[PDB]
């Protein structure tokens, strides 16, 4: 797919993949994230979130604070480039940003905010 | 202090130790759970379950399986020597158990049976 | 690949899938393990081991006793159905078994057992 | 107590607290870190390192660097609040400092830089 990543978050709190590369020629780029399995969205969320590998920590942090009804992210959380809903099993959800907000030579990371799931469920996102 | 144990899961799915000793000197042995945190028993419950190390997954399996309503647990299931209730945020339980219902030279696991917890929320029990 | 698969351990403690499937017709199954990155095996180090998921547990345990210099694998455990060999960054192992050691309607794991990493590095692999 | 705290990082590389919290009363304080198990330092080493959570990827990163032989941390780290020296299992180490390096509304963290242990071996610290 290009310009584009399909990704699985599963039961086992896994991501399929811990290596996402974004083209240069990519205007843009998209993550489709979908959720196979079968818990629901409150005991196995899974969301997809992208930003610095500076600020993971930070927003991972301030996720857990702003809870549920807030998918566990900050409200314009402006270290936040892109984030997908928190989805429960046979769900699904894409998000497309510019590519213009990353620098070549900076390490990125995608990961889950849902508590405790970053631990796991985290790889790196590099331009190419 | 030797005869009793008291564990705290939190809200990062862990528990506040991953290994537990029992005295041959004990007639029960009883565990207090506490849940430190703020998030709820649907999203981040914790239990504590003990069996043998052999049993464990079948006994997270068939926990999962049976839903919230059943503290994550198979009712009346023979391979659990001893558990506690689900907990949420702020709450609590205890449960003792007889010594006697362990052997030397067994390996025993102590666990949480909340969906995707165990991986990271369990321990060894031994009898020393 | 054709009655094989190529795993990779890295730096990050992650193994790049967390499912391997077997197909019924393959006479045996090969898994090549190789482990991108820059860190010794002391350190960083990764093993591919294969067991039903009842028997992960002991295998662990016994296997985190048996020391570095045992590639932390209790010799002989009759648990174990495959395994390779502890391997650092820059090198490679890999080993084929007769897919009739498995039945069908079990469980089984594939898992680290260098001490810790087998929490994060683990995944399902079934008989199709 | 009140001005120091107790950590013990285990053999399963888990601490056995998420969140401290100094009381701005405090002038200075104290992290007194041990090391239950058997596991020797070259495999399971744990220190204790403070940082903004801004600044901790980067005192990882550039820790993970430094090898064994500099306790995994960058010689004279200007982003190091305080920490511990890397400790094997049976040992013990304890580290000081000044509270007025803390500031109010300010995220700090203390983790583990031996390779890979801060996937889970993190938590937040908070001048309160
Ligand atoms: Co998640
Ligand atoms: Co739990
Ligand atoms: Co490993
Ligand atoms: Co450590």
């Amino acid at each position: 797919a290009e310009c584009s990543v399909d990704i699985q978050g599963n039961d086992q709190m896994q991501f399929n993949t811990n290596a996402i590369t974004v083209d240069k020629s990519c205007k843009q780029f998209t993550v489709n994230l979908s959720h196979p399995g079968n818990l629901p969205k409150n005991v196995m969320g899974h969301n997809w979130v992208l930003s610095t590998a500076a600020d993971m920590q930070g927003v991972v942090t301030d996720g857990m604070a702003s809870g549920l009804d807030k998918d566990y992210l900050k409200p314009d959380d402006s270290r936040v480039i892109a984030h997908t809903k928190l989805i429960g099993s046979g769900e699904k959800d894409s998000v497309t940003f510019d590519v213009s907000k990353l620098k070549e030579g900076e390490q990125y990371m995608f990961f889950c905010t849902f508590p405790g799931h970053s631990a796991l469920m985290k790889g790196t996102l590099t331009l190419k």
